[PDB]
RNA sequence: AUUGAAAGUUCAAAGCUUAGAUACCCUGGAGGGAAACCAGACUUAACAC
């Protein structure tokens, strides 16, 4: 609905993989997926929550329960999701 | 011991004849096959030393 952010990243020597496990197929060139930098994030989200909640609280929650709860940004089967990823590579083109 | 006595409102007779539940009439209007999801995890064994 409207751009929140914009972050120009850098990985160094990504091993990307698709339906064939490698960054390139016979149709297509993919070295950044963004569907495996939501997942990331959500892992890294639920991480750093049990994080806070044990430095203050000394509980830690399921991943369930966490995702449950970040539902409204992440989305779920119940949600969609408020935030869209848009990975643009440079050089993205046809290989 | 009467303006009385006596006297079957009875007989024959088809609620029948003609007549179209028909005429006009859009199952249509509104409605995203979407929502969520890491192509990833990890090296081990052997003998020599």
């Amino acid at each position: 609905e409207e751009l929140l952010m914009s972050l120009k990243l850098k990985a160094l020597y990504p091993l990307t993989g698709g339906y064939n496990r490698h960054s390139i197929n016979p149709f297509y060139e993919e070295l950044v997926r963004p569907t495996e930098i939501k997942g990331l994030w959500r892992w890294w989200n639920r991480v750093l929550f049990n994080t806070l909640a044990y430095s203050t609280k000394g509980k830690l929650y399921t991943y369930e329960s966490i995702d449950r709860l970040f539902e409204d940004v992440f989305g779920s089967e119940n949600k969609k999701s408020a935030v869209r990823l848009e990975v643009i590579t440079d050089e993205g083109n046809d290989n």
